[PDB]
RNA sequence: CCCCCCCCCCCCCCCCCCCCCCCCCCCCCCCCCCCCCCCCCCCCCCCCCCCCCCCCCCCCCCCCCCCCCC
């Protein structure tokens, strides 16, 4: 009565201040930055499919190419609209499609190239070139080229940001670590694309989508509003139906252990009942009604780096943290997971009461009721 | 009471977040579209009529010649009207009727033709060579030519749609699967259309269908939402009738684990009382309930490939999802169903119980009242 | 008719305050796993069948009200 009703609610605090500051900061992203519009999106898809079918293609641009292709659905104005809403300063650098004469081969050559501040007018041709060499072999193989497997089909474009969803995924962590789970998943789940484009290298263009993102940490920003933008779609190529999906695999990243809490209350784990984890329960829940409270939004927090994810952190009750881990643990969830619990002692009795509970399904008659039962 | 109140709402949450976006994507379609008034419908269903009459007829365009069709209903200004509504940058081609003079056999010819990016007027005037050839045959044959048979009936534009709601049917797994359940129930279903027309051949159409379809995909998002037109209907002939019918057996594709569900709950099947599926059962609401709020619009998520679909999937619970499809195995409605339980343990329980279900009605009186019963 | 007695009120004491006392002080970023989805079957309907039918206006008597006292 007297002492259970002090209290303070620090959860909630922290989200009030940060939600009501009264200024703004904002930041000069760099000299330059290409806003292509929608006018454009058909010659960047384009662009992106000549990457697909070159064999051994060099994907070293194809991590920029693609935040440029994501930007020319979203829109010159929508990509710099959420720009200055993120807050940095934009010097935004309009898109023109221009004709560029060359000779290759002694031979004098046209080509269709863009004003890009990113990319050299030099190194476009290049991947037109090279696009070439791998089409004409192409088509010496099969004699003639069926339209899924040439640079015109419009899944090209999306197929790329496939494989930069999936980075996505895994960008939880923060490092590169998670590449060898987006090689995995890109090979089951996107294997009939990589069947019709011998340039769709997972590896390689995982890795020019983690390197863009690391250098140019506002993309991730425009990506992710992209992939959004994407979802809300109302119908859609199976293809980008495969991206809406593995990109929403990406929601609640971060907060894996999140879930697994909400597992351990699930299975009823028994070592939830202790006295030290009952102890920290006041809080647990203040931070689960926070997320409750917070929506949509909140499940993207950890991949932007958004400052309010931090306060989503089971981390700060170790008991609980323990014994949520634990139960994960004995149920065979976690793994290769490299998450330690704070208490050892905890983390054993919950995991051991988890492996225990898989043996016996025990059935419950009272969820459902019958007038009449012989049996 | 304590943690019984802790939980997080992640199905409903997602809705949310996609439902809320503050920025959109625009897709940029192809260098052109057609767009068929009202005003040339009556030529579309003609056209239509002369591949029907046509025996052993080449279906390669009927895929494409029914969306025009169906175009053709909607009228330009709502086709383009829908296309917007789904996001594609449109380039809208007027459609219009133009005599051709070309001399076939020698002598000089008039044809009626339309202006149509997608169609020749070459492989136009191919169909009405063809449709005669098979129509003076046909008049041969019976020496008087019924208006049943020939090219006119109102039916045949709506005849041909038949079959491509039949192909949205079965277009929930997404590959040609489907075709020969297509064909199987075009054979039953319209059997009377067959024998009117020599040209009504299932397989090749659905195979055009599915054709335009795969290679189109903004067509299926107008194809569903004509199908939505032309069953808001007030009266119409009974082909019209069986296109409707036709049309939604396709509502809740995708979602068959769904309404199974709801048949485990209703059969009262016992292995819905286990502890380790009465664990998955807060969630499990979370998703039926998400199910209902969307309403009707929900049923065609997955023939689309809205991305919001995925959040209806019983798959994340493997526990519920197993139970309920075994159900459904010991009531003899699943198979040759491609779907496999998660836990062959629940999967066997609940198979084994629906099994022994068939097997003894046994009657409850409390249902129905009667104050005085010899009996 | 109503009405009819008596009768001002008040009257003491008293300012209030007064002590002690800043506060603070540790630790600690976070994160880390796996995973698209989907897949059966199925148009709907289908019987019988107009309705209605009788009787039947309503009404009818008695009667102003009031009247004391103060």
């Amino acid at each position: 009565m007297a002492l259970s009703k002090v209290k303070l609610n620090d959860t909630l605090n922290k989200d009030q201040l940060l939600s009501s500051s009264k200024y703004t900061i904002q930041r000069s992203t760099g000299d330059s930055i290409d806003t292509p519009n929608y006018d454009v999106q058909k010659h960047i898809n384009k662009l992106c499919g000549m990457l697909l079918i070159t064999e051994d293609a060099n994907h070293k641009f194809t991590g920029l190419i693609g935040m440029l292709y994501a930007m020319s659905r979203l829109g010159r104005e929508d990509t710099i609209k959420i720009l200055r809403d993120a807050g940095y300063h934009v010097k935004a650098n309009g898109v023109d499609v221009t004709t560029h004469r060359q000779d290759i081969n002694g031979k004098e050559m046209k080509f269709e190239v863009l004003t890009l501040a990113s990319l050299t007018t030099e190194i476009q041709i290049n991947i037109e070139i090279e696009s070439r060499k791998s089409y004409k072999k192409m088509l010496k193989e099969m004699g003639e080229v069926a339209p899924e497997y040439r640079h015109d089909s419009p899944d090209c474009g999306m197929i790329i940001l496939c494989i930069a969803a999936l980075v996505i995924t895994k960008l939880a962590a923060g490092d590169r670590s998670g590449l060898t789970a987006v090689i995995r998943r890109a090979n089951n789940v996107l294997k009939n694309e990589m069947k019709r484009y011998k340039g769709l290298l997972p590896k390689d263009i995982a890795n020019s989508f983690y390197e863009v993102f690391e250098k140019h940490p506002h993309f991730i920003d425009v990506f992710v509003h992209f992939g959004i933008a994407q979802s809300s779609t109302r119908g859609g190529s199976r293809v980008e139906g495969i991206f809406a999906g593995l990109f929403m695999n990406a929601y609640g990243a971060g907060q894996v252990m999140l879930r697994w809490g909400v597992l351990a209350k699930s299975v009823k784990n028994i070592m939830l009942g202790h006295a030290s984890v009952q102890a920290e329960m006041e809080q647990v829940v203040e931070v689960y009604e926070y997320a409750q409270k917070l929506g949509g939004e909140a499940g993207f927090y950890h991949i932007l780096n958004n400052p309010k994810a931090s306060l989503l952190s089971l981390t700060q009750f170790p008991h609980f943290s323990s014994v949520v881990l634990g139960n994960a643990a004995g149920l065979g969830i976690m793994g290769e997971y490299r998450g330690t619990p704070r208490n050892q002692d905890l983390y054993d009795a919950a995991k051991a009461y988890a492996e225990q509970l898989k043996e016996n399904g025990v059935i419950n008659y009272s969820v459902l009721d019958l007038t009449a039962e012989e049996l």
